[PDB]
């Protein structure tokens, strides 16, 4: 029960803030399946920030939960695929931690709409 335009503006800003936390840009684009041929064997739904941007503009995110669900996929897919002693796994933990704070503040602002 809100206006579409300000909500999408908020999701755009939020997505930019989450990308800022991924300083290595390891989640910016889809996991390269040509370099990771076994990736789809374990990961049923790949996700990344570029795909999230396309979904946002395609109106796939009309509430905060669906936006946050795809962010959580970025994190959980990486924790699942990679061993704990890898940079990838630790980067996903760090993104979960730093991204969670970004998301809580942004959801509060959506709730004011
Ligand atoms: C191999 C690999 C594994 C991997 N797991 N999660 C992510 C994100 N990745 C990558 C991202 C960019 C390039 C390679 C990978």
């Amino acid at each position: 029960e809100m206006q579409l335009t300000p909500f999408l503006i908020l999701l755009r800003k939020t997505l930019e803030q989450l990308q800022e936390k991924d300083t290595g840009n390891i989640f910016s684009e889809p996991v390269p399946l040509s370099e990771v041929p076994d990736y789809l064997d374990h990961i049923k739904k790949p996700m990344d920030f570029f795909t999230m941007k396309q979904n946002l503009e395609a109106y796939r995110y009309l509430n905060f939960d669906d936006f946050e669900e795809d962010f959580n996929l970025i994190v959980s897919n990486c924790l699942k695929y990679n061993a704990k002693d890898t940079i990838f796994y630790r980067a996903a933990v760090r993104l979960r931690e730093q991204g969670g704070a970004v998301l809580r503040q942004a959801r509060r602002q959506a709730e004011k709409m």
